[PDB]
């Protein structure tokens, strides 16, 4: 099945706010929502389905006709309520040896969004941002996202 | 979906999102993946590219996905779709009672808009990515289709 609705109106929330900042602000990247493919390795194949994608202007090119090529600059991943322990280890870890340079855990059930950032190889230790909180990150400057517009109440 | 057709996704479904933000009380929008079902027995289901539920039909909205025809829904046309695909979710929308429905066209940068009157949907009109697309579902919302429609 789909998301519930709820992790739907979360990701548009994020897609919403995230969009509005990049048009507004042209030559920052592009946004892609879910379903959106990325192939980090054809052999063997890892292909993600994030639910947000994030490409900076000068990695355009990761962008083919039908799917995105490479690491993205940010991947979003909201969690479901059948994700397991593992599950979220083994996407951590493809991320990581990857090279995605950020990644965000969004948990609906918590309204908490952990970010990584990777220094050198490895993720740093995650910031965790409350339902109260603003998130920003370097890779989005100028960019404010009040996690109240991301939460629905 | 080729990622065109995400790009196109997304900026219809950011102007519209931004639109129900500012005006709240008029609704709420979704992408897919969505889940909509039309019907229960047989069981139809649909993954619109968009959806558009007004606030007087949010119980249509429960936890899992959305009950009962929304008041728009949106198809992006790929390039793998069959003709009896086409033909059968136009068929499913109108006799479901799916007050609009736009077909947009990412090799002609058009969208195709039926409104139901009665049972049937009435003749479609065409929006060409020069024009001003929009709808009585959201009075006062503009939508330019060259902000749509990448170059
Ligand atoms: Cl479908
Ligand atoms: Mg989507």
């Amino acid at each position: 099945p789909a998301p519930n609705t709820r992790h739907q109106e979360i990701s548009g929330n994020l897609f919403r706010i995230i969009s509005t900042f990049l048009h507004g602000n042209p030559g920052s990247g592009k946004v892609f929502s879910a379903p959106t493919d990325v192939i980090l390795s054809h052999d063997p194949l890892r292909a993600v389905e994030p639910d947000l994608v994030f490409v900076s202007k000068d990695r355009l090119s990761l962008i083919g006709e039908k799917n995105i090529e490479g690491a993205p600059d940010l991947l979003v991943e909201i969690l479901s309520e059948g994700t397991e322990k593992r599950d979220r280890r083994e996407k951590f870890a493809l991320y990581e040896r990857s090279g995605v340079p950020e990644y965000w855990i969004v948990d609906p059930d918590t309204n908490t969004v952990q970010v990584f950032r990777l220094s050198g190889n490895t993720y740093q230790s995650p910031a965790e941002f409350r339902r109260q909180d603003v998130l920003a990150s370097p890779l989005l400057p100028g960019l404010s996202i009040p996690l109240s517009e991301v939460f629905p109440s």
